[PDB]
């Protein structure tokens, strides 16, 4: 969606500079995570969580949460459960929380500063960002894809 890129790019820009990566890398990751906004986690009322990166609550997370169905892979096994996800006041808060997490967790140290889409996606995957085995491949295709590119120039 164009509305998705328009709503996220400004907030992506701020967090992207904290991480030393192009803003559209973060828009692409959010688009992959939420199906261009069509599958973003929402409250029971249908209120948006703004959690475009699908970040679960940590054990000591205090603040808004939403219980949501989630799919995870462990070995060649598919898992479906309901977990507590973070909820935010705005896309800005969501992006800032993402930069905080990725920027400060040791396992993602190789992510910051990556300005090639494949290298960025691989660093995330190798850091354990996702359980989907083809996460990096899929993310790289969005980052370098014509769909995102056209929507960016439109933005």
């Amino acid at each position: 969606a164009q509305a998705f890129v328009d709503a996220t790019w400004p907030q992506a820009a701020k967090a992207a500079q904290s991480l030393g990566v192009p803003a559209h890398f973060l828009v692409a990751q959010a688009a992959l995570e939420t199906g261009w906004g069509k599958s973003q986690i929402r409250n029971k009322d249908g209120t948006p969580s703004y959690n475009l990166f699908n970040i679960k609550a940590g054990s000591n997370w205090t603040g808004k949460v939403v219980e949501a169905r989630t799919v995870e892979y462990e070995n060649g096994q598919r898992k479906v459960r309901v977990e507590r996800f973070r909820a935010y006041d705005s896309y800005e808060q969501a992006f800032q929380d993402y930069a905080d997490l990725v920027g400060n967790s040791p396992r993602y140290a190789k992510v910051a500063g990556k300005t090639d889409g494949h290298a960025f996606a691989r660093a995330l995957q190798e850091g354990g960002y996702a359980t989907d085995p083809s996460y990096a491949d899929k993310l790289a295709r969005v980052i370098n894809g014509n769909a995102l590119r056209q929507r960016l120039m439109h933005h």
